[PDB]
């Protein structure tokens, strides 16, 4: 019987913009306005420039912008008008207190609950649609249920994305699946009927997954833990291969064959990163923790813990290999984003392999073709420090390859760009000092090796014996 | 291209190799294919009308072709001498004793088809290891080879680990999701190589053979069940999870799985998984990994075990708990000891684990499975009394619950979601409880509620 | 005050119910009360002039009342069937194996009466833990009766943990410093122990009786034990520390005793306390704080056992260091077995660790105690007709002949009697060096006249 017509998001990023944008061009009769205190990205959404790069967002937006998609800094009306309330903002790690490094801080979730209770009357659905621990939905309907009014319903549902960075249109339009939580009570199963009636417009109904509130927040975590499993695990894998002669490519390829394991995300790297990865993991852990479970605890862990040694272990080759002095050597590093095809840098494992490199004292030029100069400056400079010392001393930016390999001692390439297998390895062997070296952290140097050395490389990667 | 295998000695007639050795006999009539054993009742059994090994399928797929490329036969010496390609698919036990003692693999058989193939050898042969062998197998068949040497005597040395799992050995090998072959990166390497990819290729496609190094081989096949044993583990660690929160770990499990790059498959949460394979092969890497001075990767794959081993144990806890921390001369039903439905064998199951914890506490237990012989089941809960004190073998599963305590399910044969659940708790003692090991009863808890039991299942919050 | 207990039926003829049954007959004349226990020789022994347990004043309460109104008998269904309150009084004793192995009270006994309870009886009935159960006792008995219920069937469940010493039963029971029951905050709870108290208000002022929540009670038992033994692990462990820095242990005892928050009971240091209830009642407590995650709460309390075994562990130390390391076929004399004097009681006795420490070294022990049993020294002392008891342990039937030839005496028991023996006499037939170790404390004031003799006197508590 409940029929959504109007939509409101709290929170105007990464996750809201995007997917409220392909409701809005989804669903023409439905009317979602998205907002956010921070007035410069809803100006931002309001311009030909948008504040989030995405491949397919520009058009999407430009193509009901202004008819039934809008975006504003008036938070209250919005609610106030909406059938259903997205909450769409971050809930960063704790920086202090318990849980620091770890649990997720819910003071923005709070206050958008208590801003929607405030400006809210008769029935609207209030739906988490952003990354949270288990359990925020049940403290969201503890604040509304301790504010209540006369004739005021409002019905809690969990409602996480599953976007990447730089396929998050591919992956709104065509989802492998829509997840939907909310309580098992007719009120509960009438507000998730609403919200699958939404996603109709587009997903096909057996795409469309119902479950309890728990099952759904749990879930989003529980996905992002077992696809950084799987890293780990091949991961863990190429420290092996390096040990005996055998390859973490033919060992990945002959293990993806079995098709109840499956042939994706089984690419070894230096390490994974991102904004969502570690965050996740790091936060089911401590919820094992809370609920007195070391034991699923401790295994949760091990994917963090195997991430950190494949960094430093790679760090560590790259160390030995220059004599386990590094003070004043120059080297270069190609790449700096946390995978191919976007700017983003978070948790990027450059900027621990540099790190690494920095407390040996190199000097290390730094090449990417899409992170922005100021971006890796913040990203190496010691917290609060403006100006930081370790990298006015240590960190060149370099405006091309070539430069950052001018008299280098090493080339360590840490994310794919295509870019790298093309280079001129010739030139750079010519005006590198000897011995010269390449460390690979992610195999896109493959079936190259015979070529480089035949130049004058030590050439090494990840997952191969020396 | 140029190099055709047409004669095939496999030694050892066992789960993996008679069953392989068939299939290829079966698809490759103008292949002289000998199976060879040094025990005589078994390759008897090959020859006669009723197998050593139940597989379906293997019973049709043999009696097709014995006799006529195919041979079963204990003159081990003439197979290997007449032989252009000599498998080897003898078990490597975990050592029992002294260094690696139950997880370093024992190289003992494997040593010995080596010494005995080089004796009874001229000119050129290809030697495969068929059976699954710790990593550096290869490189130590090579030593023995290399170290006994004749003038015209070229041994070639590949891997071709087996993915044969029980209950669908026979469609696993007609119809594989890939074959794997390993052998050197040299010319006479690559040339065996081929030789074995040819004798596929009869009926594998081309895109479905993988050709690696011998190391990649080796390790393949151990990491591929570690691979699929840390999936069970993964989703059985969030069925604990589910139970102190209130998700419920098939949701979750349905909606991790419809993410195409995790998949579907290998996340049905269970008491814990079992089998003569995964365990050994993963505490076989482990031991490979602490060898190599590889302690990170090390404890990174032996959390799959571990998590293995909570599961069970929490579960028997659980049941435990709920009789009130005593279940001295408590009547307990066990309904299933496979370790896996469909199947009689009994390997690392899990119901072995879980009765031997409520046997520790004293607990009468009277067990029930529908293929499982009896004299396995007691040799399994024997020490290498208590057995017969404390277990009793039902011939069905109303004389295991009647007058018991509880019903413990630990194996999902489909038969237990069909029983008269009704007239059980009528004979049960009260409380009566249903510990629903393997998710087998989802949808009838209601039903089983409203009946008078306690209904509690992994993965569900009481 | 509606609801009157006119019969008392009570499951178990043990140390605690048959006394305290004994004695609300003998204070309750016209409540009829029936104790039994399956154990037919137990009850014929209840009925006879030979009482199973001997406790002081215990004989002349039973035959004050026996066949009048105060009945022991074998037949446990009529007797529960007939009852208005059903006392249980069966024993829960560690498990032996499986989870919390030597820890864990197993539950066994008292569900099986929870199940006799409900199988024999009708109408409305009050059911009471009397022996000492662990916490979530009273909660399992109350889930067999909600699940085995019948129409008009009405079984409250309330706790009534006892608090006799051994060899004080009787003035425990008549004179007790609290009674102590609990049951649920409802009003049908609220009756059933309404009608308990009724029962004690026989003899027992209504200051004197303290009612609580069912758990609250459970749980003050095994913590008023746990402060108990608390304060003989912390003097103790004072005691190393005076040895350590000639502090005297009883100067200290006193001085801190004097405060009257602390009180000056409980202070005498020992070489360790024993008997049936401490150990086991602390080591369940650290138990059940385990199984409820509360480790920090479960690490404080098991520092009152690990104090209690190195008190013991230091002790026995002394004494093999103080004969050179070396003790294989010295003779020793042990005098005092029971756990602490004026009974014959070993159970959990520091006596038994004692000496096994000293077994373990291949001493050739003569022990003494004026009222244990040889037959139960032996089986103290055996691997649960053993071949180290029978080369190393000797039953002497007197002091003289356990020092005679002696290295060392070693006191493990305050009987009254060792501190008026003959001790020149015992010197004279000792080898030498002649030590005297003192585990108790009892030849306070003797040590200048025993050195005189000649004895190397060593005592807890006291620097050498
Ligand atoms: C947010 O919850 C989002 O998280 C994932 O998307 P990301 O934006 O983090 O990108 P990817 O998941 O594609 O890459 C993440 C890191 O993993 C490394 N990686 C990936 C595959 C592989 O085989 N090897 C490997 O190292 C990448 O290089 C990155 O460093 C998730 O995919 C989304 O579903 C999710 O919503
Ligand atoms: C030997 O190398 C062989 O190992 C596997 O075969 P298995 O005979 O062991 O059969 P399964 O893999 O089917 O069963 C293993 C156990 O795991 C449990 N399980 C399985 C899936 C699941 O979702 N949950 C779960 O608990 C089963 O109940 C079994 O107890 C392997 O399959 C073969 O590839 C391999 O050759
Ligand atoms: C049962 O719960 C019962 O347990 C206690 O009674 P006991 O029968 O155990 O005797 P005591 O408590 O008198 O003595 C116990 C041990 O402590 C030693 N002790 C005592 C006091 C002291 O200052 N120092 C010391 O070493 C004794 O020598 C015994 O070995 C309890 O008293 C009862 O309330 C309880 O109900
Ligand atoms: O009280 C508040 C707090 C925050 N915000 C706004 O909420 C938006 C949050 O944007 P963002 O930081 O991108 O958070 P998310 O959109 O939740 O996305 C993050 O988390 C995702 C998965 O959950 C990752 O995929 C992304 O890369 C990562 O940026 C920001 O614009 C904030 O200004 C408000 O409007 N009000
Ligand atoms: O010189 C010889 C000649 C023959 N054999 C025989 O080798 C055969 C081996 O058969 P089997 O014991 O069944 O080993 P596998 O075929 O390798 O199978 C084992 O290991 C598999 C994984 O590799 C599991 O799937 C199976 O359940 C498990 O039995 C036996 O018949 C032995 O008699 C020798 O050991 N030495
Ligand atoms: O199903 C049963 C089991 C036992 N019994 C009898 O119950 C009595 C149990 O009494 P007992 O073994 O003496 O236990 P309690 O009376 O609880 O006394 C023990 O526990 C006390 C701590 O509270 C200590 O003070 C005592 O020394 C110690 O014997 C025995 O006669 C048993 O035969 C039954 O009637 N039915």
């Amino acid at each position: 019987m409940f029929e959504i017509k109007k939509i409101c998001c709290i929170g105007a990023g990464y996750v809201g913009g995007p997917t409220c944008s392909v409701i809005a061009h989804m669903c023409p009769e439905i009317r979602v306005t998205v907002v956010d205190v921070n007035e410069s990205r809803i100006n931002a959404w309001n311009s030909p420039t948008l504040p989030i790069y995405e491949p397919g967002l520009k058009e999407v937006v430009e193509s009901c912008r202004g008819k039934n998609l809008f975006f504003s800094t008036n938070i209250d009306d919005a609610i106030k008008e909406a059938d259903l309330v997205f909450i769409s903002v971050n809930t960063p790690t704790k920086t202090y207190g318990m849980g620091k490094g770890r649990a997720a801080d819910l003071k923005y979730i709070e206050a958008c609950a208590r801003r929607i209770v405030q400006n809210s009357n008769g029935y609207k659905i209030v739906t988490e649609k952003s990354t949270v621990p288990v359990r925020a939905a049940e403290s969201i309907r503890r604040i509304f249920d301790a504010n209540t009014k006369p004739n005021l319903n409002l019905q809690v549902l969990s409602n996480p994305q599953f976007l990447a960075e730089g396929t998050a249109i591919k992956d709104l339009k065509n989802p492998d699946r829509v997840l939907i939580g909310g309580d098992e009570t007719p009120e509960g199963q009438r507000a998730v009927q609403a919200l699958c009636a939404v996603y109709e417009h587009w997903v096909p109904r057996e795409k469309i997954l119902t479950t309890n509130t728990w099952s759904s927040e749990l879930s989003k975590l529980a996905a992002n833990a077992f696809l950084a499993q799987r890293i780990s695990s091949i991961n863990s894998i190429s420290a092996l291969c390096e040990a005996t002669g055998a390859d973490v490519e033919e060992v990945a390829t002959a293990i993806g064959m079995d098709q109840r394991i499956g042939n994706k995300f089984l690419k070894a790297s230096v390490g994974f990163g991102g904004s969502c990865f570690q965050k996740d993991v790091l936060n089911l852990v401590y919820l094992c923790e809370a609920l007195n479970l070391p034991e699923v605890a401790r295994y949760w862990q091990q994917v963090i813990d195997m991430n950190d040694y494949q960094r430093r272990r790679f760090a560590s080759r790259i160390i030995d290999s220059l004599f386990n002095t590094v003070t004043d050597k120059k080297i270069a590093i190609l790449g700096f984003a946390f995978k191919k095809d976007t700017g983003d840098t978070r948790e990027s494992s450059s900027i621990y392999i540099s790190k690494y490199l920095m407390d040996e004292g190199a000097h290390l030029h730094i090449y990417d073709p899409k992170v922005p100069r100021e971006q890796i400056v913040v990203d190496l400079s010691h917290p609060g420090v403006s100006e930081d010392d370790q990298v006015s001393r240590l960190v060149t930016i370099s405006k091309d390859p070539y430069e950052a390999c001018d008299g280098a001692h090493a080339v360590v390439i840490c994310t794919e760009w295509d870019m790298f297998k093309e280079l001129d390895y010739e030139r750079i062997h010519k005006k590198m000092l000897k011995p010269a070296f390449i460390f690979d952290g992610r195999r896109v140097l493959d079936g190259l090796h015979n070529e480089l050395q035949t130049i004058g490389f030590q050439i090494e990667t990840i997952g191969k014996k020396v």
